């Protein structure tokens, strides 16, 4: 089996970079802090034991209020008068850094005004090994540079705002099949410990890890653990990512939490390098912690060395104040677990005062604006044979699919969106928010013809072929909306358990499509989707005139796909994956049996980096539309390449901070009422055997304990690391590319220029995407687009070398519309 | 076996008061006519032969297109780029004979654009005696003041739009089982011929009959015979009905019409006073008429008169040019049978040129505007806690229940309306029309909210209880949705065939309005509905803080309401029936099963006048909500009644007849045209009158099937309560002149509707009915003398006896007020004669 080699010790913060500020602030508080105080600071307090879906005790001497941590990657889960954005594929689908940004803001905003102090999102993990993942949707794209761009946009907008965010997961979580045990049980699968993804060194650098590697260079102040193991080492105690390639390779300043329930040990676990357990408890309400209690006492009794439980607490400590959430702190002014405006104070044991739970504060303000308008910048239009955009002139207008229309349980009505029914404008499970409203396709159509005085209807059940076969007779266009949904694991729909168990439309929707196209002559389609679906039965029939995936675009999804059908804006968005004729085009199989008896599953990511676009190329496989496809308004031309060359080896030693006396310092105080479920810092006495309660308190501890994890003398910088992100050398520019971009068609528009490069060497992808932008010209106009190629950009993992080469192969750049449409290009000259 | 009794012979047209100008005309074109012309005009040419639901051939020789008569009452049938009217129930919720003239302009002008001749409409038979009936909807109210008045300015915007109006169904057709023998069957009873009202004299005169009087006096150009029997004589051959009522007490000038399949005889029909066959067969394409071919050879072999085909060709054409509709000819520009473009000529058989059947003309101009403005007036507030209008500052709206909704098969999607599925805005069967869109509650709800940057959401499956609880309680209102469905009888939704089963909410109503209530202190309860619904459990729930009944408003539903619901209209409209406690206060039972073996099924309407209002008040039964009953987001105060006394031929001519008739080889088949499959003609296949006819009963005992008098073209008696228009016209004097100040005693302007009834007196009179009554726009604070007067025959009851309107010897009051229950003023009449 796989195997996860050792890292340690775990890596203490140092102020780098960016973080010198509020690393140096972290260390004056932390200084101040009792060990019980820093142990408050690392555990949740157990689940729905308060008001956020994650939360800690705080440090009330010191006046820290205790840390919320909500969901989601969209928008606030569980709350009240929230907005609910476009889901992370959209932001993916607009390649605009500017909205990524735009959008983190305006969401950081809203959790900053509910008493939110940490966001769980964005996501970058999964990538989208396989195009039927369950939660690709809520990350970016497949592509790496693509996506760690529009991360690091997302996370900064969200931490400009005063919230944390959190890069999650972290890392190698491509399937929610057999994620966790309990989940696998509950769906008929004995397993003994959860799914191991098995990656070799090369791969995780040049692909999951880059994103990551961008997040933490943006100043990400939080990461997220994962519910899988890697190499049979589970993500949140694996000292290889954490210690070795997060902390040490990329420099990572901030804190790692857990994700709920990927806490599986104690001290295991604090020294491969987590820093946060949430949420809080082993397993849900059951009043015990791996910490808490038991890591309080492991630093008593020398287990776990104190410069290891400073450092969690200086991470902490130092994210908040790098965001300045001090500055904004207020308690959460909303329960997650109740809109009841009293409650008692600690919802799960129903215990504490009986007090106000909810404020109802409404944060919304204007963004529904950003979210109109990045739901509008996301519709991709894949096909347009001359039938958009429409005019309002059209004398009789069909609107065709359940996917048009209400959800009749109303738009929050399945619990975490847990259902297909009516428009798809959220995916499910925890990357969800409750929708303030949500404007339908019908609602917005309708409307917009009635404003003309034309005729109009709207069919939305997908059965009824009778009666869309007689409308689409009489109508001068038929738009026909199909969806294809997935979600986070722990929920169902139809059997699809989390994951997709298919890539084609739901609801007969490649049937409604063809009733319509053998009767109407102007039949467009509209897919709402977590992702590509087959399009080949249909998308070339002669009377399918255009066609738009609009993705998941949250609040005001008919506003926004409106704006695109009647041309108040003209299209920008590009595929951000591939869209193949069969499932088997993208390989990358979901593990759906077990395969290693009732062990952990072992998922071999045995393609290497060949995911999506890069092996749709390497098997010379035609995609329909290609990455970075996407049709416009107008057009553009792309000429005139010109391509121009451009002209700490230890740590100090582990600090400690403050200072531990005995057990009976850490004894529950007498005054204090222990709330049923609530996790706290304290011994019930100070025989640390008995108040731990741990079966192996005490036990082959040394065996356990893995060589030099309690290691605080100075250690080597890796070759590779040394700065945020890493080694600042691979951030040198070495190449300038520009290129005239000039708008030939007749409507201001976007283009989104892509630059490929072609590393070259045996096993390197063919072309891989490195820089883009998006670049609004009016009719005639044109700009000259110049980016830079960084040392990174044109290197690659050396596994021998543990570290960016930049190999002697020669290398050829690319630019053009999309990864398919490249008409410049030119060999580079060598760089090192 | 109630029995009615003949009258004959069947009155002839004499250019009675306005008529004077279009009958001139009638007689110096049908003058120039042969028989066989003249029977073309008198018979429809087969169902689904040409393009309209009812078509006749007309004269080609003399340039008269054939008539294309099309329903509804509402809006265009079975066409397309029409307008979908609300209701002829809202036109009465409305009280206002201003918005029911110019809907009538509406449909006329969009009817008439699209090349109809007649539309089919409007209805005031069913009046409403059963509050379960299946179509009352399509007419006005069970009262007939309220719906004699609103159906006479329907029929006068229709026809000064330039279309002849149809007043239907004439009558006593009150229900909707047991109404044609083979619809029966098919819901499996076998009865020998239809249902039959048995009514007495007084009654029809003061209750069903009273609206057609208006209808006529306002010059209607058709009326449509109906499907029942009337004292087991069929509705399209009883001489008593059509002759005696109609045409000589009434003076009726225009055409009588068959409803379609309502045509059971040649020869008894002809003489018993119909004039016009729909759709012309004996049965849907049976290639058989009781007509054309056959009332050729009728007048050929001496048993129908000349001068009574001659009278009912005059009376066709009369109706056609009184509405000038020579004047706007143009052949009809859609099919009703298709869509397509182009067809066959003749759609039933597919023969005939292959050529263009459909223009697509769009011709609802700004109709809309009326729609909404039509709907938003006839929203009948039937409680307001202080909880309406809305402001916009409502921070979260629950939108509840399916009749908020779209339906998810389109809002045509069901065949003549035939489903209850998503917002009711129209009730199914003939009296329908195509939407060009359906605006819903929740669309113009949700916009409403979004424009004031509120949260709002609508959850519209009614058994979806556990997300509308959780919904209800985090909401600052909760505005539930509910209707009740029915239509005409050929099409049943859920076992409820045409008549409804129960006055019971459907779609579980009742259940989703106190899962709302129980959770949410300020639950809003609006109805779509045909008619009453039971409101006993729920109305009076502490946190049912608002109910209002909008009808059926047609294809801008959601942007009335959401008028209402923001103040931006206050609404005026007042209930038109009774709002009872439960289906046993309102009497008057439907006849459910078989009563009289395999033979028609007998509805005796024991009751007399005593239907809805009349019947509670007579029972001294409370309704929850009472006739006349609606709120407004102002008050009124009514003071200062007053009263003020204010200050014919007794023969007919002889029966004319106009042109000549010939030999039958005059009236073979022409030798050079092509006879189309089903089509109905007036030829004969030979001059041998028996073989020509096929009839099974030609010739047999003609003389004995032939009614005495039934042949007599000679001078006739006038009635004692004939000799006018809608009757003598001595009972159109004033005699009475009221008035009462009303004033707008709150804060915002509204419309008040103060209502006149009178006592009549006698022990076996109502205690009071419905006379007069007006819709007043006021200002905050203004105040104005609503003046209106009593005619002779609003003091007047039917006197069997002398056949005759009396104004009794009893004492008569007058009462003034907001509703049938709410009359503050109340003053003595003084004799008058
Ligand atoms: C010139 O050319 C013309 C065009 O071709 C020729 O016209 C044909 O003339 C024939 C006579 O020669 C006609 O045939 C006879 O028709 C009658 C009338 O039938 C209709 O009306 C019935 C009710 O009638 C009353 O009311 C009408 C007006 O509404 C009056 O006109 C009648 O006089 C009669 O009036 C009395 O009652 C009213 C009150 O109700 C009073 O106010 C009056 O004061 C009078 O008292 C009605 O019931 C009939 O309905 C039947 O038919 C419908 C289908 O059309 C169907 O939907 C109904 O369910 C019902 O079906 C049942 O009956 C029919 C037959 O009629 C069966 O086939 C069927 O299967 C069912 O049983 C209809 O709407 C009709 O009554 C005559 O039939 C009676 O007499 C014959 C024998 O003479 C019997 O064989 C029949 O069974 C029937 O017997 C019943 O009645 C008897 C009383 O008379 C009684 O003794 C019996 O006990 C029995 O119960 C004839 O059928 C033919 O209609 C007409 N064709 C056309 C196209 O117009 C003309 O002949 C020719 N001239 C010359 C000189 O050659
Ligand atoms: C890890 O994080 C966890 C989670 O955040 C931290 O746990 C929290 O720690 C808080 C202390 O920082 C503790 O706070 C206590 O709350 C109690 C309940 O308060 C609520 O109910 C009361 C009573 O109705 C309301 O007044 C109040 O507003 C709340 O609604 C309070 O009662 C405690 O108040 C006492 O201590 C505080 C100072 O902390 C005084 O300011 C206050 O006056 C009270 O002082 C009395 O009691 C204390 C000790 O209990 C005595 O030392 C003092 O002399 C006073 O004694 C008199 O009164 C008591 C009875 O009232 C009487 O017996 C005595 O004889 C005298 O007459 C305090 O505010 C949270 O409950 C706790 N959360 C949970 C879930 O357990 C934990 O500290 C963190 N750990 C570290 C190491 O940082
Ligand atoms: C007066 O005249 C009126 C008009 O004719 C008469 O009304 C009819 O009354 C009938 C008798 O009540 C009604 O027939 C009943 O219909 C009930 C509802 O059927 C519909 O709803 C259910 C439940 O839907 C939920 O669950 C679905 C499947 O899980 C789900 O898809 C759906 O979205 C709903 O979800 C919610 O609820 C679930 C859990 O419940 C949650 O998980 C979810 O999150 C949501 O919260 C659905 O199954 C069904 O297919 C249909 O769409 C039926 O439930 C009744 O059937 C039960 O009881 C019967 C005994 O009565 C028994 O045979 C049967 O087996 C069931 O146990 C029943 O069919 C009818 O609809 C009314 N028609 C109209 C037009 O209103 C009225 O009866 C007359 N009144 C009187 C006094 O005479
Ligand atoms: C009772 O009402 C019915 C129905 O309205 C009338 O029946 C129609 O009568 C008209 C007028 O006579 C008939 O019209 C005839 O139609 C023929 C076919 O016309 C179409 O197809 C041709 C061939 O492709 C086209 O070229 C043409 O434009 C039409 O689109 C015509 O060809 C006839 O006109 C000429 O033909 C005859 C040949 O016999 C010659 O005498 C002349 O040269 C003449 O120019 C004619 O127009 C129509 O077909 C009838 N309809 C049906 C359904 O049968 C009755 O006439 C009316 N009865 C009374 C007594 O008024
Ligand atoms: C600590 O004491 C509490 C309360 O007495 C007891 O419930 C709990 O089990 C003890 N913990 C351990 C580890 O024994
Ligand atoms: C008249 O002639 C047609 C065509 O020959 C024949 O089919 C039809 O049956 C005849 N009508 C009658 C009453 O015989
Ligand atoms: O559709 C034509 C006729 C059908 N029977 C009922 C009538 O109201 C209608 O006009
Ligand atoms: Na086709
Ligand atoms: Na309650």
């Amino acid at each position: 089996l796989a195997f996860s080699p050792p890292f340690y010790p775990s890596p203490w913060a140092n102020g780098q970079g960016e973080w010198a500020e509020a690393y140096q602030r972290a260390v004056a508080i932390v200084s101040q802090m009792t060990l019980d105080e820093k142990v408050n600071l690392t555990t949740g307090t157990g689940w729905e034991l308060e008001k956020c879906v994650g939360q800690t005790g705080g440090v009330p001497r010191l006046n820290i209020g205790g840390m919320c941590l909500q969901d989601s990657p969209l928008g606030i889960r569980d709350s009240d008068y929230n907005s609910a954005f476009p889901a992370g594929v959209n932001v993916a689908a607009t390649w605009d850094k500017n909205l990524a940004y735009l959008r983190g803001q305006a969401m950081g905003q809203e959790f900053s005004d509910k008493g939110i102090d940490v966001q769980l999102g964005p996501a970058a993990g999964p990538l989208g090994r396989s195009p039927d993942g369950g939660r690709n949707w809520e990350g970016f794209s497949p592509d790496p540079a693509l996506t760690g761009v529009l991360f690091a946009e997302t996370i900064k907008g969200i931490q400009d705002a005063g919230v944390v965010a959190t890069a999650k997961h972290y890392i190698l979580n491509e399937q929610e099949h057999f994620r966790q045990v309990a989940e696998a049980a509950g769906y008929g699968f004995n397993i003994s410990d959860t799914i191991s993804s098995n990656v070799d060194d090369k791969t995780i650098h040049e692909m999951y890890l880059w994103p990551f590697a961008d997040a933490v260079r943006a100043g990400v102040g939080a990461i997220m653990c994962s519910y899988n193991q890697i190499n049979n080492s589970y993500g949140c105690q694996n000292s290889y990512t954490l210690n070795k390639l997060l902390k040490a390779e990329l420099g990572f300043q901030g804190f790692v939490m857990s994700d709920w329930g990927a806490h599986h040990s104690g001290v295991g676990s604090a020294l491969a390098g987590l820093d946060m357990s949430m949420p809080g408890d082993i397993t849900f309400d059951s009043a015990t912690s791996f910490w808490g209690t038991n890591l309080t006492i492991a630093v008593l009794n020398g287990t776990v060395p104190q410069w290891r439980v400073d450092d969690m607490a200086v991470r902490i400590m130092a994210a908040y104040y790098k965001v300045g959430r001090d500055r904004l702190y207020q308690p959460p002014n909303f329960s997650s677990w109740t809109r009841d405006e009293y409650g008692f104070k600690y919802f799960y044991p129903q215990e504490g005062p009986y007090e106000k739970v909810n404020h109802f504060v409404n944060v919304q303000r204007n963004h529904s604006e950003v979210i109109r308008k990045l739901g509008a910048d996301s519709t991709v239009l894949l096909k347009n044979n001359n039938a958009l955009p429409l005019t309002g002139k059209e004398r009789k207008v069909a609107i065709l699919g359940e996917d048009a229309g209400s959800n009749s349980y109303g738009a929050n009505g399945c619990s975490d969106r847990g259902c297909d029914n009516g428009t798809l404008a959220m995916a499910w499970g925890s990357g969800t928010a409750e929708f303030p409203y949500l404007v339908t396709p019908e609602q917005a159509i309708q409307a917009e013809v009635l404003k003309h005085k034309g005729s109009v209807y709207a069919i939305t059940d997908n059965w009824a072929l009778s009666q869309v076969e007689t409308l689409a007779k009489q109508a001068s266009v038929s738009l026909v909306f199909v969806n294809s949904d997935a979600g986070e694991g722990y929920i169902s729909v139809d059997g699809n358990e989390g994951d997709r168990n298919n890539l084609t439309l739901w609801k007969n929707g490649d049937n409604l499509i063809k009733a319509a196209a053998n009767n109407c002559n102007n039949t467009i389609v509209v897919i709402h989707s977590v992702g590509p679906v087959l399009v080949d039965e249909w998308y070339d029939h002669p009377n399918v005139t255009a066609i738009l995936w609009a993705g998941l675009p949250g609040q005001e999804s008919g506003n926004s796909l409106a704006d695109v059908l009647y041309g108040r804006v003209n299209p920008g968005a590009k595929s951000p994956f591939t869209w193949g004729k069969t499932r088997e085009a993208y390989g990358d199989y979901l593990v759906r049996e077990l395969n290693n008896g009732n062990g952990a599953p072992q998922d071999d990511f045995s393609e290497g980096v060949f995911i999506d676009y890069r092996g749709f190329d390497k098997r010379n496989e035609t995609p329909i539309y290609e990455f970075g496809h996407g049709l416009s308004y107008t057009t553009f031309n792309y000429s005139g390449l010109h391509i121009q060359v451009l002209n700490a080896t230890e740590t100090g030693a582990a600090p400690t901070f403050g200072q531990v006396g005995n057990a009976s310092d850490y004894v529950y105080p007498e005054g204090l009422t222990r709330i049923s479920k609530f996790i706290y810092p304290w011994l019930n006495s100070t025989d640390l055997k008995a108040s731990s309660g741990d079966p192996y308190y005490g036990v082959d501890t040394a065996e356990h304990v893995p060589e030099g994890a309690t290691d605080g003398s100075p250690q080597p910088v890796l070759p590779a690391g040394g700065g945020s992100g890493g080694n600042p050398r691979l951030y040198d520019e070495l190449i300038r590319v520009s290129v005239t971009v000039k708008n030939t068609g007749r409507v201001a528009g976007d283009a989104v220029p892509q630059l490929y490069v072609s590393l070259g060497g045996p096993n390197e992808p063919k072309v891989v995407l490195r820089k883009f932008d998006r670049l609004t010209l009016k009719p005639s106009e044109e700009t000259v687009w110049t980016t830079t190629l960084t040392r990174r950009d044109l290197s690659n993992w050396d596994v021998a070398a543990q570290d960016w080469v930049i190999t002697s192969y020669p290398k050829k750049v690319h630019v053009g519309s999309s990864s398919r449409q490249l008409p410049l290009h030119a060999a580079l000259p060598k760089v090192q």
